[PDB]
């Protein structure tokens, strides 16, 4: 009858489109390539029908067949156009349908022949949506195609409006094809961004500490020993040595360096340098004066605010002012005029170095000012409180003991390093004074739970792997997660049951958490990956290491946002909540499997009389590495149990080849288990 051309790059060549037409006594001529109007192949064509066709035609062949070129679009038109349309129609969530068009100038924009709405069911893989609508408009195109070659059909423009999309779109979303509506949809709810967004923040730290003090000027605001410091005390000495500084030329994003102990002048000298218009770095000064000398150096501090009996520890390295002469502080009590923006720094703390070098970590205002308004609502913070300044002065977890309870209207206490390590006194102090709400490293929190205390009402914990629930008091226990690079936690969790691993909770105000795989593609809700953080957490980077700064906040070659790589491992859990699974670097290869041993501990930790284990990797120096068991126990327990044990909740390739038993494991000093300490199996 006709002869039709056949334009396809996707679809198999039998597909059930082309045996009807062959059935109506039709050559049907495939071409899965880009044509040019010069081919011959246009001689003798009579109809041009396209499915799922990966080029366009040149604007000379879609004149010579206008109303003779007919494609299959599997979506409901005007949305969903271009490429990838089933998927699209799924994550937009828009309506769902097939339809069969004609061509036109541009992409998928003619009028309609035929439109057909279509059902995706909840618990419908993507493939069976992609294969459904395929197997849809197919059966479509049979029933009216006679209605199509007489063109009896009468064509209709599309509604206006609709979507688009191309080729590359999809490659963010690549490890989804195999996972299903309902679990899709979950994945765009945790970790698309919101179409509302939450104002962004225009405030510094200081603006909203000099508003605190307007509504409670007379309220003590820090406690050391038997000296105190009221909000407007405590802003009037601020205000006074900030004078001084800016009158020394400290300037925006200008650094100055603190070194003092924990002491009613460390706040003051706090609060002085972000009035001033700079931002604080902290040196313990109990620290070695080789790190004093380096953090000192890589930081530009021109000034230096400490003590006496701490300023040779400097060793004249920049210029010093004394907190103790009352020459360092000006007349003036007034806030000064505020000459800052909320992406100035605020503050410059360093990080370990224990692998590689100490870097400087840069956090500017907004970031420190999201957490503390989220702190406040979250914890139900009001004046009413009191918190320990407990955690030490170049933490970041000192920050939150500050600024967060600062910001709120509570009341600091100031924790004597005197004090600190003898965590039966300080309990004592802690139900004398009425302390409520504080923060603890892991262990030093654990610890603490050993002691009948009464006055908090919650603690929060965090940095380490949290092992250990049970505890004497009445409080709330909560366990965060974060890196110094994010400002100080981006998740927090209420430890409300027992768990084998404790998750880190979900994300804090204006930060989002992303599970990718090592190509950067987004992980479906359960599988693990790198732990990505995303928002207003996020600090300016590494002092003096640029490059090194856009290795770890990297622009997403997909999505384009701004993202923190934590070298982490986590996936999520069904409720939303995030689980740690431990680093990235510890992986190691595991008959043709990457895996992160630790990752066994909870497991074998959770089996009832198993009290403490570890589990390590041994290379036989055959280029193959094996898994190695250990636990704590009464006694031996079998091989063919724990193999059992663990099979329920592990695959096969994970479990552990050889167990070791130990009636008790070498603590190094901080209490921890020494991994390297342990005897070591050959075989």
């Amino acid at each position: 009858m006709g002869r039709i051309l056949f334009l396809t790059t996707f679809m198999s060549k039998g597909n059930k489109v082309v045996r009807y037409l062959e059935s109506l006594h039709h050559e049907v001529v495939i071409c899965q390539e880009k044509v040019h109007a010069q081919s011959a192949n246009l001689q003798e064509i009579d109809w041009i029908v396209s499915y799922a066709y990966g080029y366009i035609l040149d604007k000379e062949i879609v004149s010579r067949f206008r109303g003779r070129i007919i494609n299959l679009h599997p979506s409901l038109l005007p949305w969903n156009k271009g490429r990838d349309p089933v998927f699209w129609s799924v994550w937009d969530e828009t309506p769902k349908g097939v339809t069969i068009h004609l061509i036109d100038e541009h992409v998928d924009t003619g009028d309609i022949l035929v439109q057909e709405e279509i059902a995706f069911a909840d618990e419908d893989t993507l493939l069976d949506c992609y294969n459904k609508a395929n197997q849809a408009i197919e059966e479509l195109f049979i029933r009216e195609w006679e209605n199509i070659v007489h063109g009896r059909i009468a064509p209709y423009r599309q509604t206006a409006g609709g979507t688009l999309h191309f080729k590359a779109d999809r490659d963010f979303y690549k490890n989804l094809n195999m996972t299903t509506v309902r679990e899709l949809l979950a994945l765009k709810r945790l970790c698309a961004e919101p179409k509302r967004g939450e104002k962004p923040i225009d405030k510094t730290f200081h603006q909203l500490f000099e508003q605190q003090v307007e509504m409670t000027p007379d309220h003590v605001a820090v406690v050391d020993r038997g000296q105190s410091l009221t909000y407007k005390q405590l802003n009037e000495r601020a205000n006074q040595l900030a004078h001084h500084l800016r009158g020394k030329g400290v300037k925006p994003d200008d650094q100055v360096a603190i070194m003092l102990d924990k002491s009613l002048d460390m706040i003051v000298s706090i609060l002085a340098v972000m009035k001033a218009g700079g931002a604080y770095v902290p040196i313990d000064p109990d620290y070695p004066g080789e790190r004093i000398a380096y953090m000192l150096a890589d930081s530009s501090a021109a000034i230096l605010l400490t003590n006496a009996l701490h300023e040779e520890k400097a060793n004249g390295a920049c210029d010093i002012i004394d907190v103790h002469d009352p020459d360092s502080y000006s007349e003036n009590t007034n806030n000064l005029p505020h000459v800052n923006r909320p992406d100035d720094l605020v503050y410059v703390m360093y990080t370990s170095g224990s692998t590689g070098l100490a870097k400087g970590v840069m956090i500017e205002h907004h970031n420190l000012v999201n957490f503390c308004e989220w702190y406040r609502p979250y914890f139900g913070v009001t004046p009413a409180d009191k918190a320990l300044v407990y955690s030490s002065f170049s933490f970041d977890g000192s920050a939150l003991d500050i600024f967060t309870h600062l910001l709120a209207g509570a009341a600091l206490h100031i924790v004597p390093s005197e004090r600190k390590y003898d965590l039966d006194a300080l309990n004592d102090y802690c139900n004398q004074e009425g302390i409520t709400i504080s923060y603890l490293p892991t262990g030093a929190a654990e610890q603490f739970m050993q002691m009948d205390n009464q006055s908090f009402r919650v603690v929060i914990t965090g940095g380490d792997v949290l092992k250990k629930i049970e505890r004497n008091g009445t409080y709330k226990l909560y366990n965060g997660y974060g890196p110094t690079e994010c400002t100080i936690m981006v998740t927090m969790f209420e430890v409300d049951k027992p768990y084998a691993n404790i998750p880190i909770g979900k994300p804090i105000d204006r930060t989002r958490i992303l599970i990718l795989d090592e190509a950067l593609a987004l992980q479906p809700i359960g599988v693990a990956g790198e732990l990505f953080i995303v928002g207003e957490g996020l600090g300016r980077g590494y002092l003096n290491r640029p490059e090194l700064t856009a290795e770890k906040f990297i622009v997403h070659p997909q999505t384009g946002e701004r993202m923190y790589r934590t070298g982490d491992r986590a996936r999520f859990l069904p409720d939303g909540n995030i689980e740690f699974l431990g680093r990235l670097d510890n992986l190691v290869k595991i008959r043709g499997y990457r895996i992160e041993p630790g990752e066994i501990e909870p497991f074998l930790m959770n089996h009832p009389l198993i009290e403490l284990t570890t589990v390590l990797a041994k290379e036989q120096a055959d280029g193959r590495k094996y898994l190695v068991g250990y636990y704590v126990a009464p006694e031996e327990i079998p091989h063919g149990e724990l193999r059992e044990w663990l099979g329920n909740d592990l695959p096969d390739y994970m479990i552990p080849t050889y167990f070791v038993h130990m009636k008790a494991f070498p603590l190094t000093a901080n209490g921890k288990v020494d991994r390297r300490a342990l005897p070591d199996v050959q075989a």
